[PDB]
């Protein structure tokens, strides 16, 4: 896997479109090593290819596969506000669930 | 090492540049036959390369204004037809053709 970060912020739909344009997908860390690599390429908070849109509190990657490795920040995921179904990697490498409509950088993953 | 990725949609040069730079890459510029073939492997159809003679006609430079050495022009190219052809594309046989920068083609981005 190769990981690349965008320079501009955008919501999830636009983030998925960007990675897909170059035939990749929004980055999904499968272990601590990949999590660190994605954190490093990202200069600020960035979207990961994980959501619980299909079923609340059931986090899966963009292909529908349930995720095993997770690295939630303390108190997360909390689905606050009117709901948070997308996931971002914080600048400390931990994860926070956020609204898919909000804008963040995007880290794309390619094989 | 360099990694090459191809776009799905066709777009003119300005948009090709914008796409690759969005992910901090550049439009693919083969520096030898190995790279040219690596770009061929990912490009399913005619695709833009990061080379132009926009500064001085017939003097081909990469997008950073650095004169290129390796070239793989198709027979008869570059020919600068019509109102001018200052951009370069990789044909499906791996040879190059100069084309209008405003015309749309797939884009291959380069990262390292
Ligand atoms: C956040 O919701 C969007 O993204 C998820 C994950 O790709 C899809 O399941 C859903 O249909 C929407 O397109
Ligand atoms: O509210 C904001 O902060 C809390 C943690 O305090 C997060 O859970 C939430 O997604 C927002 O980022
Ligand atoms: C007629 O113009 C087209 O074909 C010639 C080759 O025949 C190319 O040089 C040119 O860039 C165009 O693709
Ligand atoms: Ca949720
Ligand atoms: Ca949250
Ligand atoms: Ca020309
Ligand atoms: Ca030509
Ligand atoms: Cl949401």
């Amino acid at each position: 896997k190769y990981f690349m970060s965008s320079v501009r912020r955008m919501p999830l739909n636009r983030a998925k479109a960007l990675c897909s344009e170059l035939q990749g997908t929004v980055a999904t860390p499968r272990n601590a090593e990949e999590n660190r690599a994605i954190q490093n390429v990202a200069k600020d908070v960035a979207f990961l290819g994980i959501t619980d849109q299909r079923t609340e509190n059931v986090f899966e990657d963009l292909t529908g596969n349930r995720v095993r490795y997770t690295n939630w920040n303390e108190g997360e995921p909390n689905n606050v506000g009117s709901g948070e179904n997308c996931v971002v990697l914080l600048t400390n490498g931990k994860w926070n669930d956020v609204p898919c409509s909000d804008s963040f950088l995007v880290v794309c993953e390619f094989s």
